[PDB]
Order: structure tokens, then C-alpha cells, then sequence
């Protein structure tokens, strides 16, 4: 998926890309350097677009307006898409 | 270039190049009350408004894009050197 920058934190775009231009909001998942090693965390480093080993926190999923979405700084590798699918799954119980 | 925001008609100072790549924007407000300084850039109905007003460069403000509104007007390139000086004279 498409890690972008938003007010200021790096976020992972959870909202499906298809309907993105047709919505005034977007569901994203913040990224923190504070890694706790949970099932709700998806590890991401500089390969992903960042500049420090961090994690995608699926526990703090937030929906924000598009005018608070900013510069696209990075990519989430397709190989990681199952992991993500699991993290969320574990964050919400399924 | 001039758009609206909050609410006053404002002039987008921030380069348009990075505008879509930013969640904020540096703008300069526009008031009908002209005080007649070197840091003011005159603008009329030609620009897209319908009243003689001035760009106040001393009151430059950076605001989130979520505070940006409909676009009402244009700044002619001929006025754009003056602006370049205004800021220079302001700062």
C-alpha cells in the first residue's frame, strides 16, 4: 500500500485506493518508532520509505480528512499485505 | 493564485510546486483597508475580485489546507516583481 505523511506523522493508507478520490476522508494507520512487539504491529524500516526502524500501529487506526493528508513518502511491499491483514485481524479479533 | 480561507481573501505565497505535497500553506491576507506601505501589493478587480484592495505582506500567515476555500482571482505576472520586492522590503 501507500505510506503518506499526515498532520505530523507517517501513516499507512488503509482505505482502498479505488474510492480514494471519491471521498473527503481516508482511513490510515499511524507509524511510531516505539515498537512494543505486538500482533497489532507491522514492522517497517527505511526500505518502506521511512528513515528509522518503526512499526505500523493497527491499534490506533484513524480516519482523517484528505486536506490533512500530505506528501507520499514510501511504499508498503506487497509481500507485507498478509501480515497487515493479520495485524488488523488480531487487533479486532478476526 | 489568490484563494479564500479563514475568513478573508488571501494570496498564496507558497510555491505552487509543493502545494499538493503539503498539508499547510503560507499565504498573505488581503484587506480593503489600505495603510499605504512598501509591504503592500495593490490588487483590483482585474485580479478577480471586484474591489480595490491590498495584499498585506507584513501579516504573512501559514495555515492548514483544511482552512483553504474557493479560488477567487489571479495575480498578473507584472505585479509579481513588486511582490518579490515587498517581501524583500518586509523582511
Amino acid at each position: 500500500m501507500r505510506p503518506i505523511h499526515i498532520a505530523a506523522r507517517p501513516v499507512l493508507i488503509l482505505t482502498r485506493e479505488v474510492v480514494r478520490p471519491h471521498l473527503t476522508n481516508v482511513t490510515v494507520a499511524p507509524i511510531t518508532t516505539t515498537v512494543r512487539g505486538l500482533a497489532t504491529e507491522v514492522p517497517v524500516d527505511a526500505v518502506n520509505g521511512l528513515n528509522q526502524p518503526s512499526v505500523v500501529s493497527c491499534d490506533n487506526t484513524q480516519t482523517i480528512p484528505v486536506c490533512d493528508l500530505g506528501r507520499q513518502i514510501g511504499y508498503l511491499l506487497a509481500s507485507q499485505e498478509p501480515a497487515l491483514a493479520e495485524a488488523i485481524g488480531n487487533a479486532f479479533d478476526l
